[PDB]
């Protein structure tokens, strides 16, 4: 957990891209990583 995993949390939030299940599957593999 530094920067990067903040920035990448950030961004995956902030991802209109994405639906629910993609976007907290993102969030879950950055948790997981950092």
């Amino acid at each position: 957990f530094n920067m990067q995993c903040q920035r990448r949390f950030y961004e995956a939030l902030h991802d209109p891209n994405l639906n629910e299940e993609q976007r907290n599957a993102k969030i879950k593999s950055i948790r997981d990583d950092c």
